[PDB]
Protein backbone atom coordinates (compact mmCIF):
# COMPACT_ATOMS: atom_id res chain seq x y z
CA UNK A 1 0.00 0.00 0.00
CA UNK A 2 1.28 3.30 -0.92
CA UNK A 3 0.76 6.34 1.36
CA UNK A 4 2.42 9.55 1.71
CA UNK A 5 4.47 11.84 4.65
CA UNK A 6 4.36 15.20 5.08
CA UNK A 7 7.40 17.15 6.21
CA UNK A 8 7.19 20.74 7.15
CA UNK A 9 4.11 22.88 6.39
CA UNK A 10 2.67 23.11 3.09
CA UNK A 11 3.64 26.17 0.82
CA UNK A 12 7.10 26.74 2.23
CA UNK A 13 10.71 26.13 1.96
CA UNK A 14 10.92 23.09 4.34
CA UNK A 15 8.05 21.39 2.61
CA UNK A 16 8.70 17.59 1.16
CA UNK A 17 6.36 15.04 0.25
CA UNK A 18 8.02 11.21 0.55
CA UNK A 19 6.17 8.43 -0.72
CA UNK A 20 5.96 5.11 1.72
CA UNK A 21 5.18 1.75 0.88
CA UNK A 22 3.94 0.14 4.14
CA UNK A 23 4.73 2.94 5.90
CA UNK A 24 8.62 2.98 5.36
CA UNK A 25 9.61 5.87 3.02
CA UNK A 26 10.91 4.89 -0.67
CA UNK A 27 11.86 6.46 -3.50
CA UNK A 28 9.57 8.44 -5.66
CA UNK A 29 12.06 8.68 -8.40
CA UNK A 30 13.19 4.79 -8.20
CA UNK A 31 11.13 2.36 -5.96
CA UNK A 32 8.01 3.08 -7.59
CA UNK A 33 7.21 0.44 -10.20
CA UNK A 34 6.65 2.26 -13.47
CA UNK A 35 4.18 -0.71 -14.58
CA UNK A 36 1.12 -1.76 -12.60
CA UNK A 37 0.86 -4.20 -15.15
CA UNK A 38 3.45 -4.51 -17.78
CA UNK A 39 1.30 -6.98 -20.16
CA UNK A 40 -1.63 -4.22 -20.53
CA UNK A 41 0.69 -1.11 -20.58
CA UNK A 42 -1.12 0.22 -16.94
CA UNK A 43 1.56 2.67 -15.44
CA UNK A 44 2.18 4.13 -11.76
CA UNK A 45 1.66 8.10 -12.24
CA UNK A 46 3.87 10.02 -9.35
CA UNK A 47 1.49 12.83 -8.81
CA UNK A 48 3.41 16.08 -8.31
CA UNK A 49 0.80 18.69 -8.58
CA UNK A 50 -3.25 18.53 -7.86
CA UNK A 51 -5.14 20.22 -10.89
CA UNK A 52 -6.18 24.36 -9.88
CA UNK A 53 -3.06 24.72 -7.93
CA UNK A 54 -0.25 27.21 -8.69
CA UNK A 55 2.88 26.07 -6.45
CA UNK A 56 5.06 24.51 -8.73
CA UNK A 57 5.99 20.96 -7.24
CA UNK A 58 8.44 18.47 -8.34
CA UNK A 59 9.86 15.28 -7.24
CA UNK A 60 13.52 16.35 -6.67
CA UNK A 61 16.51 14.36 -8.37
CA UNK A 62 19.06 15.52 -5.77
CA UNK A 63 17.93 14.59 -2.18
CA UNK A 64 18.02 11.61 -1.01
CA UNK A 65 14.83 9.35 -1.65
CA UNK A 66 13.81 11.94 -4.13
CA UNK A 67 10.47 13.77 -2.06
CA UNK A 68 8.58 16.21 -3.67
CA UNK A 69 9.53 19.77 -2.88
CA UNK A 70 8.34 23.51 -4.12
CA UNK A 71 10.57 24.52 -6.93
CA UNK A 72 13.10 27.92 -5.67
CA UNK A 73 14.66 30.26 -7.45
CA UNK A 74 17.15 32.88 -6.09
CA UNK A 75 15.67 31.15 -2.66
CA UNK A 76 12.23 32.36 -3.39
CA UNK A 77 8.95 29.90 -3.41
CA UNK A 78 8.13 29.45 -7.43
CA UNK A 79 4.33 29.23 -8.50
CA UNK A 80 2.33 29.54 -12.19
CA UNK A 81 0.58 32.16 -12.36
CA UNK A 82 -2.69 32.30 -13.18
CA UNK A 83 -3.09 32.67 -17.35
CA UNK A 84 -7.01 33.81 -18.34
CA UNK A 85 -9.03 31.64 -18.75
CA UNK A 86 -6.66 28.86 -16.54
CA UNK A 87 -6.87 28.43 -13.08
CA UNK A 88 -2.95 27.39 -12.01
CA UNK A 89 -2.48 24.02 -13.38
CA UNK A 90 -5.17 22.89 -15.56
CA UNK A 91 -4.03 19.04 -15.04
CA UNK A 92 -2.99 16.81 -12.47
CA UNK A 93 0.63 17.14 -13.65
CA UNK A 94 3.18 14.31 -12.57
CA UNK A 95 5.83 11.83 -13.83
CA UNK A 96 6.36 8.20 -14.94
CA UNK A 97 8.75 6.46 -11.72
CA UNK A 98 11.54 4.59 -13.57
CA UNK A 99 12.24 7.17 -16.64
CA UNK A 100 14.61 9.65 -17.50
CA UNK A 101 15.07 11.89 -20.49
CA UNK A 102 18.86 11.38 -20.62
CA UNK A 103 20.29 14.25 -21.86
CA UNK A 104 23.72 12.65 -23.38
CA UNK A 105 16.62 14.68 -23.28
CA UNK A 106 15.68 16.80 -20.43
CA UNK A 107 17.27 15.68 -17.57
CA UNK A 108 13.93 14.07 -15.77
CA UNK A 109 11.00 11.45 -15.28
CA UNK A 110 8.88 11.73 -18.23
CA UNK A 111 6.08 14.22 -17.32
CA UNK A 112 2.62 13.25 -17.65
CA UNK A 113 -1.17 14.97 -17.50
CA UNK A 114 -3.56 13.23 -15.89
CA UNK A 115 -6.74 14.22 -17.04
CA UNK A 116 -9.92 12.42 -15.43
CA UNK A 117 -12.05 14.24 -13.54
CA UNK A 118 -10.43 14.09 -9.98
CA UNK A 119 -8.27 16.41 -8.42
CA UNK A 120 -5.31 14.22 -7.24
CA UNK A 121 -2.98 14.93 -4.34
CA UNK A 122 0.85 15.89 -4.38
CA UNK A 123 2.27 12.24 -3.53
CA UNK A 124 -0.14 10.02 -4.74
CA UNK A 125 0.75 6.86 -6.94
CA UNK A 126 -2.22 6.28 -9.21
CA UNK A 127 -2.89 3.90 -12.23
CA UNK A 128 -3.02 4.74 -15.29
CA UNK A 129 -3.38 4.36 -19.23
CA UNK A 130 -1.21 6.19 -21.74
CA UNK A 131 -3.50 7.90 -24.55
CA UNK A 132 -1.03 10.16 -26.54
CA UNK A 133 1.53 12.41 -26.22
CA UNK A 134 2.94 16.00 -27.02
CA UNK A 135 6.10 17.55 -27.57
CA UNK A 136 7.22 20.92 -25.78
CA UNK A 137 10.51 22.01 -27.63
CA UNK A 138 12.24 23.90 -24.78
CA UNK A 139 16.10 25.33 -25.74
CA UNK A 140 17.42 22.27 -27.72
CA UNK A 141 15.67 19.73 -25.11
CA UNK A 142 12.45 17.69 -25.98
CA UNK A 143 10.05 17.77 -23.24
CA UNK A 144 7.45 15.01 -23.65
CA UNK A 145 4.35 15.60 -22.18
CA UNK A 146 2.05 12.12 -21.78
CA UNK A 147 -1.89 12.97 -21.73
CA UNK A 148 -2.89 9.79 -19.19
CA UNK A 149 -6.07 8.62 -17.69
CA UNK A 150 -6.77 7.40 -14.35
CA UNK A 151 -7.89 3.55 -14.86
CA UNK A 152 -10.68 4.56 -11.97
CA UNK A 153 -11.77 7.11 -13.53
CA UNK A 154 -15.84 6.51 -14.62
CA UNK A 155 -14.89 7.17 -18.67
CA UNK A 156 -11.62 5.35 -18.36
CA UNK A 157 -13.58 2.34 -20.61
CA UNK A 158 -14.11 4.50 -23.41
CA UNK A 159 -10.83 6.24 -23.59
CA UNK A 160 -7.87 4.47 -25.28
CA UNK A 161 -6.42 6.60 -27.76
CA UNK A 162 -5.65 10.22 -28.49
CA UNK A 163 -8.73 10.41 -30.68
CA UNK A 164 -10.87 9.84 -27.75
CA UNK A 165 -9.72 13.18 -25.75
CA UNK A 166 -11.47 14.78 -28.64
CA UNK A 167 -14.58 13.20 -28.62
CA UNK A 168 -15.02 13.25 -24.58
CA UNK A 169 -12.97 16.01 -23.77
CA UNK A 170 -13.48 18.66 -26.26
CA UNK A 171 -10.79 21.76 -26.24
CA UNK A 172 -8.87 20.26 -23.78
CA UNK A 173 -6.25 19.51 -26.20
CA UNK A 174 -6.04 23.13 -27.49
CA UNK A 175 -5.90 24.58 -23.58
CA UNK A 176 -2.88 22.34 -23.43
CA UNK A 177 -1.34 24.23 -26.25
CA UNK A 178 -2.65 27.74 -25.09
CA UNK A 179 -1.53 26.63 -21.20
CA UNK A 180 2.01 25.35 -22.44
CA UNK A 181 2.78 28.29 -24.46
CA UNK A 182 1.84 31.11 -22.38
CA UNK A 183 2.30 29.68 -18.45
CA UNK A 184 5.86 31.71 -18.11
CA UNK A 185 4.53 34.86 -20.09
CA UNK A 186 3.75 36.42 -16.80
CA UNK A 187 7.07 35.26 -15.05
CA UNK A 188 9.07 37.53 -18.30
CA UNK A 189 10.30 34.50 -20.51
CA UNK A 190 9.10 34.01 -23.68
CA UNK A 191 6.45 31.92 -25.49
CA UNK A 192 7.29 28.38 -25.57
CA UNK A 193 6.90 26.35 -28.67
CA UNK A 194 5.52 22.16 -29.29
CA UNK A 195 7.18 20.23 -31.64
CA UNK A 196 4.68 18.73 -35.02
CA UNK A 197 3.16 22.09 -34.73
CA UNK A 198 1.29 20.95 -31.16
CA UNK A 199 -0.27 17.74 -32.52
CA UNK A 200 -0.48 14.74 -29.81
CA UNK A 201 1.02 11.81 -31.04
CA UNK A 202 -1.11 8.70 -30.65
CA UNK A 203 -0.90 5.90 -28.17
CA UNK A 204 1.37 3.55 -30.14
CA UNK A 205 3.79 6.55 -30.42
CA UNK A 206 3.32 7.24 -26.52
CA UNK A 207 4.73 3.82 -25.19
CA UNK A 208 8.00 3.76 -27.52
CA UNK A 209 8.72 7.41 -26.25
CA UNK A 210 7.80 6.02 -22.14
CA UNK A 211 9.86 2.47 -22.87
CA UNK A 212 12.60 4.71 -24.08
CA UNK A 213 12.86 6.96 -21.35
CA UNK A 214 12.59 3.43 -18.84
CA UNK A 215 15.87 1.83 -20.56
CA UNK A 216 17.48 5.03 -19.81
CA UNK A 217 16.54 5.00 -15.81
CA UNK A 218 17.47 1.37 -16.37
CA UNK A 219 20.85 2.11 -17.14
CA UNK A 220 21.24 5.19 -14.91
CA UNK A 221 20.08 3.00 -11.49
CA UNK A 222 22.60 0.48 -12.92
CA UNK A 223 25.53 2.88 -12.53
CA UNK A 224 26.08 3.10 -16.06
CA UNK A 225 25.03 6.45 -17.67
CA UNK A 226 27.58 8.28 -19.12
CA UNK A 227 26.64 11.19 -16.27
CA UNK A 228 24.32 11.24 -13.58
CA UNK A 229 25.85 14.40 -11.75
CA UNK A 230 23.44 15.55 -9.16
CA UNK A 231 20.90 12.84 -9.23
CA UNK A 232 20.30 10.86 -5.85
CA UNK A 233 20.14 7.30 -7.03
CA UNK A 234 19.48 5.80 -3.37
CA UNK A 235 16.78 3.51 -3.44
CA UNK A 236 15.15 0.98 -0.77
CA UNK A 237 13.69 -1.96 -3.08
CA UNK A 238 16.35 -2.57 -5.62
CA UNK A 239 18.60 -4.81 -3.85
CA UNK A 240 21.76 -5.56 -6.42
CA UNK A 241 22.01 -1.93 -8.20
CA UNK A 242 24.96 -0.19 -6.48
CA UNK A 243 23.47 2.57 -4.36
CA UNK A 244 20.71 0.49 -2.32
CA UNK A 245 20.49 1.60 1.27
CA UNK A 246 17.51 0.43 3.27
CA UNK A 247 18.36 2.72 6.00
CA UNK A 248 17.71 5.60 4.37
CA UNK A 249 14.46 5.09 4.55
CA UNK A 250 14.59 4.89 8.45
CA UNK A 251 16.59 7.82 8.41
CA UNK A 252 13.54 10.03 6.64
CA UNK A 253 11.92 12.29 9.72
CA UNK A 254 8.10 11.59 11.08
CA UNK A 255 5.54 13.57 9.57
CA UNK A 256 4.92 17.01 10.65
CA UNK A 257 2.31 18.64 12.52
CA UNK A 258 1.79 21.74 10.43
CA UNK A 259 -1.31 23.13 8.84
CA UNK A 260 -0.66 24.81 5.43
CA UNK A 261 0.95 27.93 5.48
CA UNK A 262 -0.86 30.74 3.60
CA UNK A 263 0.17 31.73 0.16
CA UNK A 264 0.80 35.56 -0.99
CA UNK A 265 -2.50 37.16 -2.35
CA UNK A 266 -0.37 38.27 -5.47
CA UNK A 267 -1.30 34.37 -6.50
CA UNK A 268 -4.67 35.11 -7.05
CA UNK A 269 -4.17 37.75 -9.87
CA UNK A 270 -5.65 36.59 -13.04
CA UNK A 271 -3.34 37.53 -15.59
CA UNK A 272 -4.49 38.38 -19.39
CA UNK A 273 -1.75 37.42 -22.32
CA UNK B 1 -16.91 48.57 10.61
CA UNK B 2 -17.78 44.96 9.15
CA UNK B 3 -17.53 41.23 10.45
CA UNK B 4 -18.31 38.00 9.74
CA UNK B 5 -20.07 35.79 12.22
CA UNK B 6 -20.10 31.92 10.80
CA UNK B 7 -21.88 29.24 12.54
CA UNK B 8 -20.71 25.71 12.28
CA UNK B 9 -18.37 24.40 9.30
CA UNK B 10 -17.84 25.76 5.62
CA UNK B 11 -19.70 22.92 3.00
CA UNK B 12 -22.40 21.71 5.75
CA UNK B 13 -26.07 22.61 6.47
CA UNK B 14 -25.30 23.80 9.36
CA UNK B 15 -23.04 26.88 8.23
CA UNK B 16 -24.53 30.31 8.00
CA UNK B 17 -22.75 33.63 7.61
CA UNK B 18 -24.20 36.54 9.43
CA UNK B 19 -22.75 40.47 8.37
CA UNK B 20 -21.80 41.97 12.35
CA UNK B 21 -21.31 45.53 12.31
CA UNK B 22 -19.45 46.37 15.96
CA UNK B 23 -19.54 42.64 16.46
CA UNK B 24 -23.29 42.59 16.45
CA UNK B 25 -25.44 41.23 13.52
CA UNK B 26 -27.19 43.10 10.72
CA UNK B 27 -29.66 41.96 8.27
CA UNK B 28 -27.01 41.78 4.92
CA UNK B 29 -29.94 42.39 2.52
CA UNK B 30 -31.06 45.37 4.36
CA UNK B 31 -28.77 46.69 6.84
CA UNK B 32 -25.95 47.50 4.76
CA UNK B 33 -26.38 50.66 2.69
CA UNK B 34 -26.42 50.62 -0.73
CA UNK B 35 -23.76 53.57 -1.07
CA UNK B 36 -20.38 53.70 0.72
CA UNK B 37 -20.31 57.16 -0.98
CA UNK B 38 -23.41 58.21 -3.11
CA UNK B 39 -22.32 60.96 -4.33
CA UNK B 40 -19.41 59.38 -6.18
CA UNK B 41 -21.29 56.08 -6.98
CA UNK B 42 -19.27 54.03 -4.50
CA UNK B 43 -21.02 50.90 -3.50
CA UNK B 44 -21.38 48.05 -0.83
CA UNK B 45 -21.13 44.59 -2.58
CA UNK B 46 -22.00 41.93 0.08
CA UNK B 47 -20.04 38.55 -0.89
CA UNK B 48 -21.37 35.64 -1.49
CA UNK B 49 -19.43 33.14 -3.39
CA UNK B 50 -15.58 33.63 -3.53
CA UNK B 51 -13.59 33.46 -7.27
CA UNK B 52 -13.34 30.05 -7.97
CA UNK B 53 -15.26 28.24 -5.50
CA UNK B 54 -18.43 25.90 -6.34
CA UNK B 55 -20.71 26.12 -2.94
CA UNK B 56 -24.19 27.89 -4.19
CA UNK B 57 -24.13 30.52 -1.47
CA UNK B 58 -27.35 33.16 -1.14
CA UNK B 59 -27.96 36.08 1.00
CA UNK B 60 -30.91 33.92 2.86
CA UNK B 61 -34.08 35.91 2.53
CA UNK B 62 -36.82 34.24 4.23
CA UNK B 63 -34.48 33.67 7.47
CA UNK B 64 -34.11 36.76 10.51
CA UNK B 65 -31.31 39.32 9.25
CA UNK B 66 -30.73 37.26 5.75
CA UNK B 67 -27.30 35.34 6.95
CA UNK B 68 -25.60 33.83 3.94
CA UNK B 69 -26.45 29.94 3.85
CA UNK B 70 -25.66 27.08 1.03
CA UNK B 71 -28.58 26.42 -1.21
CA UNK B 72 -30.37 23.19 -1.52
CA UNK B 73 -32.18 20.45 -3.86
CA UNK B 74 -33.89 18.03 -2.03
CA UNK B 75 -32.02 18.60 1.05
CA UNK B 76 -28.37 17.89 -0.53
CA UNK B 77 -26.13 20.90 -0.98
CA UNK B 78 -26.09 22.47 -3.82
CA UNK B 79 -22.81 23.46 -5.34
CA UNK B 80 -22.33 24.71 -9.31
CA UNK B 81 -20.42 22.19 -11.65
CA UNK B 82 -17.03 23.07 -12.95
CA UNK B 83 -17.87 23.73 -17.19
CA UNK B 84 -14.72 23.80 -19.17
CA UNK B 85 -12.41 25.86 -19.43
CA UNK B 86 -14.06 27.26 -15.99
CA UNK B 87 -13.28 26.22 -12.63
CA UNK B 88 -16.28 27.53 -10.74
CA UNK B 89 -17.74 31.34 -10.72
CA UNK B 90 -15.32 33.15 -13.14
CA UNK B 91 -15.92 36.28 -11.02
CA UNK B 92 -16.11 37.08 -7.22
CA UNK B 93 -20.05 37.09 -7.06
CA UNK B 94 -22.09 39.05 -4.72
CA UNK B 95 -25.12 41.37 -4.43
CA UNK B 96 -26.14 44.99 -3.64
CA UNK B 97 -27.93 45.24 -0.47
CA UNK B 98 -31.10 47.40 -0.43
CA UNK B 99 -31.99 45.96 -3.99
CA UNK B 100 -34.55 43.88 -5.22
CA UNK B 101 -35.50 42.24 -8.79
CA UNK B 102 -38.93 42.94 -8.84
CA UNK B 103 -40.95 39.45 -9.34
CA UNK B 104 -44.31 41.19 -9.41
CA UNK B 105 -43.66 43.44 -12.56
CA UNK B 106 -42.13 42.55 -15.74
CA UNK B 107 -39.06 44.02 -16.47
CA UNK B 108 -39.43 46.53 -19.74
CA UNK B 109 -35.37 45.39 -21.15
CA UNK B 110 -35.72 41.55 -21.24
CA UNK B 111 -39.85 41.23 -21.17
CA UNK B 112 -39.70 38.96 -17.96
CA UNK B 113 -40.39 39.18 -14.20
CA UNK B 114 -37.29 39.71 -11.71
CA UNK B 115 -35.76 36.71 -10.03
CA UNK B 116 -36.74 38.21 -6.58
CA UNK B 117 -33.07 38.38 -5.51
CA UNK B 118 -31.14 41.33 -4.77
CA UNK B 119 -29.18 42.52 -7.65
CA UNK B 120 -26.34 40.48 -8.44
CA UNK B 121 -22.66 41.63 -8.91
CA UNK B 122 -20.09 40.43 -10.63
CA UNK B 123 -16.45 41.95 -9.21
CA UNK B 124 -13.67 41.42 -11.36
CA UNK B 125 -10.98 42.42 -9.29
CA UNK B 126 -7.50 40.62 -8.77
CA UNK B 127 -8.03 39.22 -5.03
CA UNK B 128 -9.99 36.36 -4.32
CA UNK B 129 -12.73 37.62 -2.19
CA UNK B 130 -14.32 36.06 1.36
CA UNK B 131 -18.11 35.03 2.31
CA UNK B 132 -19.61 37.60 3.83
CA UNK B 133 -17.20 40.29 2.98
CA UNK B 134 -18.51 43.72 2.22
CA UNK B 135 -16.08 45.64 -0.19
CA UNK B 136 -16.56 49.00 -2.03
CA UNK B 137 -16.72 48.92 -5.53
CA UNK B 138 -17.65 51.08 -8.53
CA UNK B 139 -19.88 49.86 -11.30
CA UNK B 140 -18.47 49.47 -14.56
CA UNK B 141 -21.24 47.83 -16.49
CA UNK B 142 -24.28 45.31 -16.81
CA UNK B 143 -25.69 42.75 -18.85
CA UNK B 144 -28.90 41.72 -19.23
CA UNK B 145 -29.36 38.05 -17.90
CA UNK B 146 -32.60 36.08 -18.53
CA UNK B 147 -31.84 33.16 -15.96
CA UNK B 148 -34.27 30.14 -15.83
CA UNK B 149 -37.01 32.76 -17.63
CA UNK B 150 -36.33 35.68 -15.18
CA UNK B 151 -34.66 38.88 -15.40
CA UNK B 152 -31.41 38.44 -13.79
CA UNK B 153 -29.17 41.56 -14.42
CA UNK B 154 -25.27 40.90 -13.55
CA UNK B 155 -23.33 44.46 -12.72
CA UNK B 156 -19.41 44.24 -13.53
CA UNK B 157 -17.99 46.00 -10.97
CA UNK B 158 -14.32 46.48 -9.45
CA UNK B 159 -13.16 46.74 -5.69
CA UNK B 160 -12.18 50.40 -5.35
CA UNK B 161 -8.72 48.67 -3.87
CA UNK B 162 -8.06 47.22 -6.75
CA UNK B 163 -4.80 48.22 -8.57
CA UNK B 164 -6.47 48.81 -12.04
CA UNK B 165 -9.33 50.24 -10.08
CA UNK B 166 -8.18 54.39 -10.85
CA UNK B 167 -8.18 52.55 -14.97
CA UNK B 168 -11.20 51.43 -14.84
CA UNK B 169 -14.15 53.52 -15.61
CA UNK B 170 -16.99 52.23 -18.01
CA UNK B 171 -17.09 49.14 -19.25
CA UNK B 172 -14.66 49.81 -22.49
CA UNK B 173 -12.04 49.48 -20.06
CA UNK B 174 -12.86 46.14 -18.59
CA UNK B 175 -12.07 44.60 -22.53
CA UNK B 176 -8.84 46.26 -22.45
CA UNK B 177 -7.67 45.33 -19.41
CA UNK B 178 -9.26 42.05 -19.22
CA UNK B 179 -9.57 41.14 -23.00
CA UNK B 180 -11.82 38.00 -23.03
CA UNK B 181 -13.70 38.14 -19.83
CA UNK B 182 -17.07 39.52 -20.62
CA UNK B 183 -17.23 37.24 -23.41
CA UNK B 184 -16.54 33.90 -20.75
CA UNK B 185 -19.31 35.79 -18.55
CA UNK B 186 -21.51 35.32 -20.90
CA UNK B 187 -20.64 31.93 -21.69
CA UNK B 188 -20.46 30.79 -18.08
CA UNK B 189 -24.06 32.23 -17.74
CA UNK B 190 -25.46 30.55 -20.21
CA UNK B 191 -24.04 27.62 -19.53
CA UNK B 192 -24.01 27.06 -15.98
CA UNK B 193 -26.87 25.05 -15.11
CA UNK B 194 -26.43 22.94 -17.36
CA UNK B 195 -24.79 20.24 -15.95
CA UNK B 196 -27.79 19.91 -13.29
CA UNK B 197 -30.11 19.33 -16.64
CA UNK B 198 -31.29 23.21 -16.65
CA UNK B 199 -31.66 24.92 -20.08
CA UNK B 200 -29.40 27.06 -21.61
CA UNK B 201 -29.56 30.90 -20.53
CA UNK B 202 -30.21 33.66 -22.78
CA UNK B 203 -29.31 37.33 -22.36
CA UNK B 204 -31.13 40.42 -23.96
CA UNK B 205 -29.27 42.88 -26.16
CA UNK B 206 -27.49 39.60 -27.85
CA UNK B 207 -25.49 39.41 -24.48
CA UNK B 208 -23.96 43.32 -25.01
CA UNK B 209 -22.41 44.19 -21.81
CA UNK B 210 -24.08 47.93 -21.52
CA UNK B 211 -22.50 50.78 -20.14
CA UNK B 212 -22.22 52.43 -16.73
CA UNK B 213 -24.61 54.38 -16.73
CA UNK B 214 -27.01 51.82 -17.82
CA UNK B 215 -25.52 50.34 -14.75
CA UNK B 216 -26.52 52.95 -12.78
CA UNK B 217 -29.90 53.42 -13.53
CA UNK B 218 -31.27 49.61 -12.91
CA UNK B 219 -29.12 49.68 -9.60
CA UNK B 220 -31.53 52.78 -9.30
CA UNK B 221 -34.62 50.55 -10.36
CA UNK B 222 -33.68 47.66 -8.11
CA UNK B 223 -33.36 50.08 -5.11
CA UNK B 224 -36.37 51.73 -5.65
CA UNK B 225 -38.30 48.17 -5.98
CA UNK B 226 -36.47 47.31 -2.37
CA UNK B 227 -37.41 50.86 -1.17
CA UNK B 228 -41.18 49.73 -1.72
CA UNK B 229 -40.42 45.98 -0.29
CA UNK B 230 -39.04 47.39 2.97
CA UNK B 231 -41.81 49.59 3.40
CA UNK B 232 -44.00 46.66 3.43
CA UNK B 233 -45.68 48.46 0.29
CA UNK B 234 -45.14 45.59 -1.86
CA UNK B 235 -47.85 43.63 -3.32
CA UNK B 236 -46.37 40.40 -2.63
CA UNK B 237 -43.21 39.93 -0.55
CA UNK B 238 -42.81 36.23 -1.24
CA UNK B 239 -42.30 35.49 2.32
CA UNK B 240 -39.05 37.63 2.72
CA UNK B 241 -37.99 38.37 6.16
CA UNK B 242 -37.83 41.91 6.06
CA UNK B 243 -36.57 42.46 9.75
CA UNK B 244 -33.70 45.06 10.17
CA UNK B 245 -31.99 46.95 12.91
CA UNK B 246 -30.81 49.65 11.69
CA UNK B 247 -33.89 50.85 9.37
CA UNK B 248 -36.46 52.96 12.54
CA UNK B 249 -38.86 54.19 9.68
CA UNK B 250 -39.94 50.62 8.81
CA UNK B 251 -42.78 48.23 10.59
CA UNK B 252 -39.86 45.89 10.82
CA UNK B 253 -37.70 47.47 12.42
CA UNK B 254 -36.12 45.83 15.84
CA UNK B 255 -32.83 46.21 17.45
CA UNK B 256 -33.51 43.31 19.43
CA UNK B 257 -33.67 40.46 16.44
CA UNK B 258 -29.35 40.98 16.79
CA UNK B 259 -29.35 40.12 20.20
CA UNK B 260 -31.24 36.83 19.30
CA UNK B 261 -28.41 35.05 17.05
CA UNK B 262 -26.53 32.65 18.37
CA UNK B 263 -22.89 33.48 18.97
CA UNK B 264 -20.72 32.68 16.48
CA UNK B 265 -18.84 28.00 16.39
CA UNK B 266 -16.76 28.59 13.30
CA UNK B 267 -15.47 25.48 12.57
CA UNK B 268 -12.77 24.28 10.19
CA UNK B 269 -14.39 23.81 6.17
CA UNK B 270 -15.60 20.68 6.00
CA UNK B 271 -14.63 17.88 2.96
CA UNK B 272 -16.36 18.52 -0.26
CA UNK B 273 -17.88 15.27 -2.04
CA UNK B 274 -15.59 14.58 -4.91
CA UNK B 275 -17.74 14.66 -7.64
CA UNK B 276 -17.75 18.24 -7.69
CA UNK B 277 -14.00 18.59 -8.95
CA UNK B 278 -15.82 16.82 -12.62
CA UNK B 279 -14.83 19.23 -15.31
CA UNK B 280 -17.93 19.09 -17.61
CA UNK B 281 -17.61 19.55 -21.25
CA UNK B 282 -20.91 20.95 -22.80
CA UNK B 283 -19.93 21.65 -26.40
MG1 LIG C 1 8.52 16.80 -14.55
MG1 LIG D 1 9.86 16.83 -19.11
MG1 LIG E 1 -30.11 36.88 -9.43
Amino acid sequence: TYTTRQIGAKNTLEYKVYIEKDGKPVSAFHDIPLYADKENNIFNMVVEIPRWTNAKLEITKEETLNPIIQDTKKGKLRFVRNCFPHHGYIHNFGAFPQTWEDPNGDNDPIDVLEIGETIAYTGQVKQVKALGIMALLDEGETDWKVIAIDINDPLAPKLNDIEDVEKYFPGLLRATNEWFRIYKIPDGKPENQFAFSGEAKNKKYALDIIKETHDSWKQLIAGKSSDSKGIDLTNVTLPDTPTYSKAASDAIPPASLKADAPIDKSIDKWFFI
